[PDB]
């Protein structure tokens, strides 16, 4: 038992990192079969970020103009292209690592591993979630763009993210692995604001599973609600409302536990007027909605 | 920016991790070089975990009796032993992906990652620390056993940890990878109950210094105080004495933003005595302990 906020091993990954580098900017590729995919910011000079025309600043670029080095070996670069705000950059040699792979693009509330890396090389994996504003709280330093968020079924990896910017108030916003941002940001240096970070309910619930699954059980209470009801609390607080959809999600883990879907929003309506009262749940002070139903029955059924 | 709980990327130690059978029992081993490490309770019927002899119960043990099979291949076993907790199964095939590795024993308060795995298959990395009372907070089911905690420093591995137990309050054990348990904790299954787990002070510290340096702010307060005052505060709340060694180590956190130990000190002080006030630092509604210093700075500067 335990629960941990867990990311996928990363190794499959590991396998597929680059470090691209355009005049004197320098950040991360993806590199899968004889392509390898980054940001097209990468042919930015740091003035060029403020208003940059792409199609004009990438006529201005060669293939040999693109440095993608592999460890310590340089991949000779014989195409490139922009789709949407990802460049593919074609090589003459296909990856001897690539994993069986897809490209997906996730809807918010959706978990995903991400690999930060700086220069090619892995610094550290952790688990984050697409929020409802699309935007996602990484931990990235200049040099971390192109790094991936994916998720692994077995043995294929699903790449559904890739890093490109910084907001000004420190949360992060990229792409799917076609070039096209997550929500309405772009790749410019100009005033974006992210709108409301609600909470993401379905997963808040299912974490209220694990919890139970995991011994902590304080918090159940002798309250059931109807979605109409709980859903004008959830608006009241800032999460997102519960769709018959997500009570189906959370049926498998309603059937594990014997506390029926509706019971456990009572229980989570109460935690939100009430507080925890300086009480914790799996660690933590407050609602934890990083983890999907599916994660949270892969967590507590141990899925490699 | 953003601040996270970082797992080291995993693929060096994934290359490492088999699937060990004997008679009914399937755990987890670590193959490096042509050794297998794996937890010597491999050789138990659940009737045995009671009051289990180990070196009577392996006397009835023969290489034969050790499947060790790495992805769907059988490696030979020509030697085993026990060191401590731990079996070592001489294998005829050095492992080709070893990397760069050392054993060491970690101290109380210091971090690792984990790569938790079932029948030698990784299912997901996390990070945790070496708690005070020397249990970890991890995510283990049954087959876990065998998994291992780690750190990297650029190319070489430094296995810290290996999977034994889990105490009837739902908390880890386990051993060095000389199969030395951290703490008073045996691999029978009778009563071990964990003292007190303190809150890993140097830690938090670091982490307000990344709360910092990450913008979140609002928590610095107008005053100073000693490490003689702080610890009559960090006593009475369940917090780990600090040291003028951990002072020192903090020192580095200290310049970067020009906060004096003492000062962050007394901001934690007024932390513990006035909570949080409904207000969150680095998204957490409590004070995070599982960042050393060196984590903060590793993870603030970028390192590969
Ligand atoms: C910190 C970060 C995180 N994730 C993605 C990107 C990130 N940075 C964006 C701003 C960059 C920058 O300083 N650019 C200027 C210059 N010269 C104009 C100031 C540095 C990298
Ligand atoms: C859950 C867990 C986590 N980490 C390490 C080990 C863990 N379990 C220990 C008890 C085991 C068990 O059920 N043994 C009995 C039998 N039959 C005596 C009941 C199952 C595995």
């Amino acid at each position: 038992s335990g629960f941990r906020k867990m990311a996928f091993p990363s190794g499959k990954v590991e396998g597929c990192m680059v470090q691209v580098t355009c005049g004197t900017t320098t950040l991360n590729g993806l590199w899968l079969d004889d392509v390898v995919y980054c940001p097209r910011h990468v042919i930015c000079t740091s003035e060029d970020m403020l208003n940059p025309n792409y199609e004009d600043l990438l006529i201005r670029k060669s293939n040999h103009n693109f440095l993608v080095q592999a460890g310590n070996v340089q991949l000779r670069v014989i195409g490139h292209s922009m789709q949407n705000c990802v460049l593919k950059l074609k090589v003459d040699t296909a990856n001897p690592k690539t994993p069986k792979y897809k490209f997906v693009r996730i809807q918010p509330g959706q978990t995903f591993s991400v690999l930060a890396c700086y220069n090619g090389s892995p610094s550290g994996v952790y688990q984050c979630a697409m929020r409802p504003n699309f935007t996602i709280k990484g931990s990235f330093l200049n040099g971390s763009c192109g790094s991936v968020g994916f998720n692994i079924d077995y043995d294929c990896v699903s790449f559904c993210y890739m890093h490109h910017m910084e907001l000004p108030t420190g949360v992060h916003a990229g792409t799917d692995l076609e070039g096209n941002f997550y929500g309405p940001f772009v790749d410019r240096q100009t005033a974006q604001a992210a709108g409301t970070d609600t909470t993401i309910t379905v997963n808040v619930l299912a974490w209220l599973y694990a919890a139970v699954i995991n011994g902590d059980r304080w918090f159940l209470n002798r309250f059931t609600t109807t979605l109409n009801d709980f859903n004008l609390v959830a608006m009241k607080y800032n999460y997102e409302p519960l769709t018959q959809d997500h009570v189906d999600i959370l049926g498998p883990l309603s059937a594990q536990t014997g506390i029926a879907v509706l019971d456990m929003c009572a229980s989570l309506k109460e935690l939100l007027q009430n507080g925890m009262n300086g009480r914790t749940i799996l660690g933590s002070a407050l609602l934890e909605d990083e983890f999907t139903p599916f994660d949270v029955v892969r967590q507590c059924s141990g899925v490699t």
